[PDB]
C-alpha cells in the first residue's frame, strides 16, 4: 500500500450546540481524529435546515478529504449533499439518514429497527399471560418513529402480545408523554407495558402513571436514548429499560471509516450498523462499569 490518512482535511457538519447527544458524537469523532492523525474540524450549525445547508455549501467551498454530515432534516438536505458528492468530496452520513441516495460513501448509524425489536422482545418476555401493550410513538413519519415501531409491532405479534393502543404524538418530549400516557390508561388501565420511541416520552409516562397512583414497576415503561434521567428511573425501577445508540462510538467510527479510506481508496460497506445497548433495572450497574458501556459512551 503505502497511503496514508494523516494530514487529511475532514470535517464534520452538525447541529445543535445544545444536544447532549450530537455533542457526544463529536467528542468520539475529536478523539479518533487525531488517534488518526487527520486535520479535522468540527463545524456545527443553528438547529435549521437553511443554516446548515449554508455551512456544508461553505465546507465543500474549502476542497476538504471528506465530509461527514449528521443531517437537520433528511430531505432538505439532499441537494446540497449531492452537490459534494458530484463535486468528488466522499461523504459519510452519521446517525441519521437522508430522503433517498445521493451516492454517500456509507451511511454510518444505528439500526432502528434492531431497537424496536429489543424492546419489543423485552417486554414479551417479562409480561403475564394476558398481558397487553401500548405504543406512544413520537412524531408520525420520521424514520426513528416508524423504523422501530414497525420492528415492534412485528415481535408483539409474533409473540402473541395484543396492542390495544398504538398512538402518534406531535413530538418525542415529557409533556406529550405525560398526556398520552393519562389518555391511554383512562381507555385501558390494565396495560402490562407500554412502549415509548424515546425516554423523555417515557419520563412523561412515568408521571402520569405516578399521578394515578400506580405502584411504581406495575406497567413495564421502555424507551431509547439512555439519557440521564432515564438512567436513573432504570435505577430505581420506575422505568424497565432503555437503549443507548452509542453516540461517543459512532463519532469514532465514522472517523475510522474515512480515514481507513482515505489510505487505502477501498470503499466501505454502504451501511454500516452501529452497537446499541441496552440497560435494565437488572442489569444497569454491570453493564455501565463494563468495557463495551465505556466504548460506547465513554
Amino acid at each position: 500500500g503505502g497511503g496514508s490518512a494523516a494530514g487529511k482535511k475532514v470535517v464534520y457538519s452538525t447541529f445543535g450546540a445544545q444536544i447532549p447527544f450530537f455533542n457526544r458524537i463529536g467528542e468520539g469523532a475529536k478523539a479518533q481524529a487525531t488517534v488518526r492523525r487527520l486535520d479535522f474540524d468540527i463545524s456545527t450549525s443553528e438547529i435549521d435546515p437553511g443554516k446548515q445547508i449554508d455551512s456544508i455549501d461553505n465546507a465543500v467551498a474549502q476542497q476538504p478529504d471528506g465530509l461527514i454530515v449528521s443531517p437537520i432534516d433528511g430531505s432538505a438536505l439532499v441537494p446540497t449533499i449531492k452537490g459534494a458528492v458530484e463535486d468528488g468530496v466522499p461523504v459519510i452520513l452519521l446517525a441519521d439518514g437522508l430522503s433517498e441516495d445521493v451516492g454517500q460513501l456509507s451511511f454510518v448509524g444505528s439500526d432502528f429497527a434492531e431497537i424496536g425489536r429489543l424492546k419489543a422482545t423485552y417486554i414479551a418476555d417479562r409480561l403475564g399471560d394476558g398481558g397487553t401493550v401500548a405504543m406512544v410513538n413520537g412524531t408520525r413519519g420520521m424514520s426513528f418513529v416508524e423504523e422501530q415501531g414497525e420492528a415492534a409491532r412485528e415481535v408483539f405479534e409474533e409473540r402473541g402480545i395484543e396492542i390495544v393502543d398504538d398512538v402518534y404524538t406531535k413530538a418525542i418530549t415529557p409533556d406529550e408523554g405525560l398526556t398520552a400516557t393519562q389518555n391511554i390508561l383512562t381507555r385501558h388501565s390494565d396495560v402490562g407495558a407500554i412502549y415509548y420511541s424515546g425516554d423523555d416520552g417515557a419520563l412523561g409516562g412515568i408521571r402520569a402513571i405516578a399521578a394515578r397512583n400506580i405502584a411504581p414497576g406495575k406497567i413495564m415503561v421502555v424507551g431509547t436514548d439512555a439519557n440521564e434521567g432515564a438512567l436513573a428511573a432504570v435505577r430505581a425501577g420506575t422505568m424497565a429499560l432503555t437503549v443507548s445508540q452509542c453516540a461517543y462510538e459512532q463519532g469514532g467510527i465514522a472517523i475510522d471509516v474515512m480515514a481507513d479510506y482515505l489510505e487505502t481508496g477501498k470503499k466501505p460497506d454502504r451501511r454500516i450498523f452501529t452497537p446499541v445497548i441496552e440497560i435494565d433495572t437488572e442489569t444497569i450497574d454491570r453493564v455501565m462499569s463494563g468495557a463495551a458501556w465505556e466504548r460506547c459512551e465513554n
